[PDB]
């Protein structure tokens, strides 16, 4: 595929929606995200793409690589890591990524799997413990959703 | 890859889990449907992974081949084309499918696509009229979710 979406829903007030668009070796990620609390939040690509226990059955962030988490920026970073969107006063958060390791095919295609919005800002991989090395210490997810075949 | 799930929902009570599994050459469906109204319901493979707009958004039939709609055995079918799933007195339906035509990788590939389940029974493309030759004449969409990759 060339666009994928998600919708991103969860058991609070927190949603959203966020495109996906190939171009060139990269993928481009756009959207919004409301109900959120204002400063950053991590988000991220969980591996699997179950809803069948709301997030939590999402897994870990997707990382067929077998490296530890960093952030978007870092040589070593699961290819899930995107770092954080960051919410205005009014719990708004436009998201403008733009990311090389991300695919919407071939091996590290993220179709089928989930996008994860997180309580808490990730830490990028630079917190001093061992959590911020697996999840950046990013908290609970607040809202996620399977990311489709966009037309 | 080689297992999906996929959660259904919608604006009713109609919910349900379908598992999907790779085996050998083809793809074994299982799971099981509540809160549907007793008797046939037609229950298809959409295109898009697009729930923006409920299950409106998920588009036609996945019709890779470019062909009239149909039931699960016959020549002329959509690849979404998985017939019915029927619902007991008290309103369950067990999904038990083998289906030749659908993949989990590839071309045929449906992991970000959605699956459907609708109001009505699905003629097979024989009901006559212009609308059989498209949806079976399986009416509205009671529920439906994105395809994910299941471990
Ligand atoms: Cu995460
Ligand atoms: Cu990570
Ligand atoms: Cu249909
Ligand atoms: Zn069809």
């Amino acid at each position: 595929a060339t666009s994928a979406v998600c919708v991103l829903s969860g058991d609070g007030p927190v949603q959203g929606t966020i495109h996906f668009e190939a171009k060139g070796d990269t993928v481009v990620v756009t959207g919004s995200i409301t109900g959120l609390t204002e400063g950053d939040h991590g988000f991220h690509v969980h591996q699997f793409g179950d809803n069948t226990q709301g997030c939590t059955s999402a897994g870990p962030h997707f990382n067929p690589l077998s490296k530890k988490h960093g952030g978007p920026k870092d040589e070593e970073r699961h290819v899930g890591d995107l770092g954080n969107v960051t919410a205005d006063s009014n719990g708004v958060a436009i998201v403008d990524i733009v990311d090389p390791l991300i695919s919407l095919s071939g091996e590290y295609s993220i179709i089928g799997r989930t996008m994860v919005v997180h309580e808490k800002p990730d830490d990028l991989g630079r917190g001093g413990n061992e959590e911020s090395t697996k999840t950046g210490n990013a908290g609970s997810r607040l809202a996620c959703g399977v990311i489709g075949i966009a037309k």
